[PDB]
């Protein structure tokens, strides 16, 4: 089961990145591959882009957030859909998605953090992740 963020924004887990039917079902695009060893599995179907991230809490996710926010940016401009995932799409894909609202929509941590949740009930960013999303921002 994958949580919509934005009509063109898509959050899951890698079972929904193998998942080539309901892809295609849910006209996505562009796949986001936030996880580390997680194969991109249907190369000729998809635009992708893999970022390895670690799930833990002394990894700075902030860090990934340029390159990340580009390319969703990429699939909105191109009128796609982008799905966003990690391997269970808890904690990584999450915090890019929270981190992405903040960014994009100057949206606070607790009211992205809830749109997040209540679109993806697992999500759930470490604890180091979520500390990380309350500063950010803050200075801007």
């Amino acid at each position: 089961q994958v949580g919509v963020i934005k009509p063109w924004l898509l959050l899951g887990s890698q079972d929904a990145a193998h998942d080539l039917d309901t892809l295609k079902k849910n006209k996505v695009t562009h796949i986001l591959n936030v996880a580390y060893g997680v194969e991109n599995a249907f190369l000729s179907d998809f635009t992708y882009k893999s970022i390895s991230i670690l799930d833990l809490p002394e990894t700075n996710i902030l860090s990934y957030f340029p390159e990340c926010f580009e390319f969703i940016e990429e699939a909105k401009r191109k009128d796609g859909v982008v799905l966003v995932h990690s391997n269970a799409g808890v904690s990584r894909a999450a915090a890019i998605v929270i981190g992405f609202l903040m960014n994009s929509e100057q949206t606070s941590f607790t009211s992205a953090f809830s749109l997040v949740k209540n679109a993806r009930p697992s999500a759930c960013p470490n604890s180091g992740f979520m500390e990380q999303l309350r500063t950010y921002q803050e200075g801007k």
